[PDB]
């Protein structure tokens, strides 16, 4: 089984990946890990890739194409592999395409951008250990303040509605097209397209995957 | 001692890093290091930065100025620091200043482009191996074949003369101005300048390297 898991930041896809790894017995895979993990065991490409991060320039589609094919080239993938937000774009799932990476299934999670919003900006978080709280799901016990330390709560500086608004609009404009190329793939018979509601509760967007992928 | 690295990519300026580490008791530091050791140690900044590169996106100077600040605080920096190829541009530069983060010393490592051209487009490796040779510097036995296995050798296409010449323009004309930012500073007595010809024998270079910094 490969699939591709899209969703907007934000959106909460990955509460459904681990369930996803233990009914299929494949794991899941990130461009983001995938870089930091080949720069360390210093491979051909990891060396290449390593050297581009460390002049701070963008790392090429096409080392990024090879590093998945490279990476999806292991006995752990042998039953299939989850790919977590990649492609970001059309000439990166046409470029995976050419190499031969198929994929079974394309799977968009999708939340309301109002609703991602408010995931995100209703929420509080102890300065000095990270603890997150949010006013309307998981409040604190005590109003405003720590329940362990007493002391009160801050919130993060990327939580501003204006900056999560902000990379809404800009993962739309991106995806938007990506999502269009899928759809026609799968009228092409390629693979399979589908758009999971995560607004449902989690119990509900399982059973909608598992009538999904079998 | 805190001391800025300076160098053209393929001028080897890494050759006297460990000496510097060795002489003064102070380590390495270079912004692709640092970025994948904030990401795994799940710090604030290192969460907003595996975000980043986790979405292809690059990082902006304002985190890694903030990655720099954090990580001169951990105390294997005590003693100094040694910044391999950071700042690299003006902006950069100031942003480090503003902060409060001085250096003592910024040594450019000098080596014409015409010799670091040579000591680059005229290899040949084992693709399969990863062997390394030059047809002037360490030529195959059997030339043009690879000593091993008696397989036939490449070029890699970084070491192609157009892409190397190219490489070291956009290095120049995006350094040109930090080198005069950085002499300038020298002049106002807020850290020293010096230029080291890297064209020298090892020997000769850390020979050199203990007279400018003590």
């Amino acid at each position: 089984m490969r699939i591709i898991l899209l969703g907007a930041p934000g959106a909460g896809k990955g509460t459904q990946a681990q369930f996803i790894m233990e009914k299929y017995g494949i794991p899941q895979i990130s461009t983001g890990d995938m870089l930091r993990a080949a720069v360390k065991s210093g491979s051909e490409l990891g060396k290449q890739a390593k050297d581009i991060m460390d002049a701070g320039k963008l790392v090429t589609d096409e080392l990024v194409i090879a590093l998945v094919k490279e990476r999806i080239a292991q006995e752990d993938c042998r039953n299939g592999f989850l790919l977590d937000g990649f492609p970001r774009t059309i000439p990166q799932a046409d470029a995976m395409k050419e190499a031969g990476i198929n994929v079974d299934y394309v799977l968009e999670f999708d939340v309301p951008d109002e609703l991602i919003v408010d995931r995100i900006v209703g929420r509080r978080v102890h300065a000095p250990s990270g603890r997150v709280y949010h006013v309307k799901f998981n409040p604190p016990k005590v109003e405003g303040k720590d329940d362990v330390t007493g002391e009160e709560l801050t919130t993060r500086k990327d939580d501003q509605e204006e900056t999560v608004r902000k990379r809404l609009v800009e993962y739309h404009q991106m995806t938007a097209p990506l999502i269009g190329y899928y759809s026609k793939e799968a009228e092409a018979g390629n693979t399979k397209y589908a758009k999971v509601d995560g607004t449902k509760p989690v119990a509900e967007v399982r059973a909608d995957l598992e009538k999904i992928l079998g």
